[PDB]
């Protein structure tokens, strides 16, 4: 008989995050979320390569869910009849029943409601896990996201000082396994089912064909570049449900980084590159000091430049010549 | 002329650990251990794939040895005449002579006795290292284990509070390289010697055919599942002598984790997934809050589900509906 | 109008480091460095395999640059007309313009001068990054190095105690991708340009053919072994610009380790193996307790023993039988 107040959240597509408070005077609530599974063929690169995706809420990654320590998270998972497979959800933030997996298995046409208490602070992966060989396949097909469980007093630096972010972005990195035909071209399939045999043979060799942020090569570039201004403190949440990543902000730093992603631990300071362990999420905060283009990459540069894993930030403001200056422009050698 | 008291230890096969004290009032002793090398053909999967294993004491991993800071560890290594190759032992816990390697090289028919002082606390890898290209081959053939060097006052949380475990398990993860024939089937060999050429070609490509806990697919499942009860604090020691692993307790957490495995460092708290660097051991403690099945995996899920790297825990006790509850069971979508 | 004193540094080839102070009473200066790009065909292994290298100052890695927090680093980058490609430089230690990349693009025949303020302490990677698919190619061709930014008061253990090193070595690890012909032999090329197509196809498969310290198999062995004496505190700086490494000193430990490489964070103590994230540098200090040969390796032992990634230390001094002793030499089993 759990009679706490209820609060609905309207989830938003990554890399944006639904509005939330950092430090709050609210007590525990039941926070209500809904996720609807969609299986769909998507284009993942600039050459028109297709991929049989399975998603929460139609996006890779799934949306970031934000709650505070001690809240109860009540999720409605819906598997519409237009899908062909059973699905479930496992929250790394939750305790028991394989993270909820064992309580949320639903066939097409069904829905389920799980509630779990947010007893551990940090950013955590959630993903589908419908048993056996299906677990890796569903996850690398795009069925993963993250949840952020904040302390009620907001983030701190471990030395008693508040760390308040002006905005948060969620970057979900996805390793994809697209088989090639004899010619050397990527193959296309009519269904996830048909993709399965060839996709599993490739997965077991452990080398992805693509590594992408937000579902596609170039997803967070151009018009969809991340943005900030000089003086803004930005939190970047990064998740990888299956394989390690090494985030790096080219031209910046991680001023405060929780590489294991758990706010019970003090953050590390002044990082160049941090490490997100496969099956986890981490978070890094940086205060922009300079305008211009930044690239956020995994610093396996082959993955970043050749397999898809580069985002951009466009930052506005005034150039600081004390920090960096071109003393002499390119000129002929004397 | 080292005249301290002597204590013999009867080693036990993993994942169990020989009886020991955590905090102790004993002073330094000479703790005596014996390891006998066995080369043997073993079955590593459910389809009957065979593998030319080389082991300490007949198991993969080798047994966990437990001592306290300041003890002297005296190991008798025996290489019976039934073996075909020279072997040795290197302890990452020890100082000098390539970890003992340079002092323990023995041909079939010989034995040696090494003593080293346990000056550094934590869990450490030990492995065979008989020079040059043989070093990786012997290690990935199964010749590795771990030693745990406890503080005399037991483990602590870094904030002055004792951390006492009710039981400890040792999970050794092994990357195996089994070549395939033209047909696509795994190959079998009559000797380790004969396996060598094909095995080395495959090793150099860096992708394992199998990744297993305790020597075999499914070794820690079914009747040999790990066990606990709600309320029990369990320490899991995890080693990987050659390749990175990312342990994850599905349905739980790492309440206290030493991912680099060294007790001179405070543990991290509240992890979802931790990282064991190739050539190291780590340790994670969790107090079970819920009954039921848990899976302990490396959270490269392809490795976990498809290459062999999943263990189970069966936990007894009372379900806690506050922590997690199925609010509404699978029903048709309204 | 920046009128601070100027200091020139004569860079030295790795693994040596140019003379510097640890703790200093100097205030901020403009420290002046010059790097000259050389493209050249080099031999990378004992069987005579060749490789189209691109380097800073003719070495892989590029030289270590050492400054103190608050200094201004003024680098002249020179791209002589004997080179065939444009190049630039990105410092992970610097803030803005893609680490300087966006301000330092130079064609053969040109030079440029960049100045940046060293606001963050630690060891940082620098590398070429001339846009798009060229970025990984230039980096894995050898164009990377590191810079060390010291606190003005020198290193500390995080508990108020100074950590002073008696010598420092810089070990740069390079992943190389050398394609093979139909026969199975490594291919040779007349130019970097010609190597590009085949090299890029191989890079995208993510498995190196060689992994080497200081540019070549066996570079830091034999006459070029690293050296120390019992009682000496040695700092080893390790960088990897593209791919993870797991350094291990066989026979020793990391007494104090900054695995993420940033001196704003206290070091970890008593490590067996540490982890250098791709796109970063780390640093580990050890006081030698025993004489003899040590091997410093990445503890993927296949990489260490078979792909090139092993260095040696030769240490002089007196054997300590308390720490380790052969109690009984190899003898026949009774
Ligand atoms: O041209 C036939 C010849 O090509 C191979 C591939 O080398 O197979 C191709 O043709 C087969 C018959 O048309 C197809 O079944 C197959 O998918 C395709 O690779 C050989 O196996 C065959 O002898
Ligand atoms: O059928 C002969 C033909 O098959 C190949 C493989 O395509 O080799 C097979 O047969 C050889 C001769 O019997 C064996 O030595 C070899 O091990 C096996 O692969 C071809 O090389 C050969 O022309
Ligand atoms: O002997 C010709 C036969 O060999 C193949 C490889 O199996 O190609 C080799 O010879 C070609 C023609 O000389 C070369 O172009 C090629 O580089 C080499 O591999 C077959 O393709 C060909 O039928
Ligand atoms: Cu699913
Ligand atoms: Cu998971
Ligand atoms: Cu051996
Ligand atoms: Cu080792
Ligand atoms: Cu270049
Ligand atoms: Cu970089």
């Amino acid at each position: 008989d759990l009679k706490l107040p209820r609060q609905k959240v309207e989830l938003v597509a990554p890399p944006f995050v639904h509005a939330h408070e950092q430090a709050t005077k609210q007590g525990p609530k039941i926070v209500e979320f809904k996720l609807t599974i969609e299986e769909k063929k998507v284009v993942i690169d600039e050459k028109g390569t297709t991929f049989q995706a399975m998603t929460f809420n139609g996006s890779m990654p799934g949306p970031l869910m934000v709650v505070h320590e001690g809240d109860y998270v009540e999720t409605t998972l819906v598997n519409p009849a237009t899908n062909t497979m059973p699905h479930n959800i496992d929250f790394h933030s939750a305790t028991g029943a394989l993270g909820g997996g064992a309580l949320t298995l639903i066939n097409p046409g069904e829905q389920v409601v799980l509630r779990w208490k947010a007893t551990k602070t940090g950013v955590f992966v959630y993903h589908c896990a419908p048993g056996g060989p299906m677990i890796p396949w569903h996850v690398v097909s795009g069925m993963n996201g993250a949840v952020m469980v904040l302390p009620r007093d907001g983030l701190n630096d471990g030395k008693g000082h508040a760390l308040k972010y002006d905005k948060v972005y969620y970057v979900g990195e996805q390793d994809m396994y697209v088989p090639r035909d004899e010619k050397g071209n990527f193959k296309s399939y009519d269904s996830p089912g048909e993709a399965f045999t060839d996709t599993e043979e490739m997965m077991k060799k452990l080398i992805p064909s693509h590594v992408v942020f937000n579902g596609k090569v170039g997803a967070l570039t151009g018009k969809n570049a991340l943005t900030a201004n000089v003086g803004e403190n930005v939190l970047i949440v990064h998740s990888q449900a299956n394989r390690d990543s090494r985030p790096h902000l080219i031209g910046g730093h991680g001023d405060y980084v929780w590489e294991t992603g758990k706010f019970g631990n003090a953050p590390e300071v002044g990082l160049e590159t941090w490490f997100i362990r496969g099956g986890s999420a981490g978070a890094a905060m940086y205060k922009f000091m300079q305008p211009g283009i930044y690239a956020y990459v995994t610093h396996n540069l082959i993955e970043a430049a050749d397999l898809g894993a580069t985002a951009h930030f466009k930052v506005e403001g005034k150039w600081n010549d004390d920090l960096m200056t071109q003393v002499k422009a390119p000129a002929e050698i004397p």
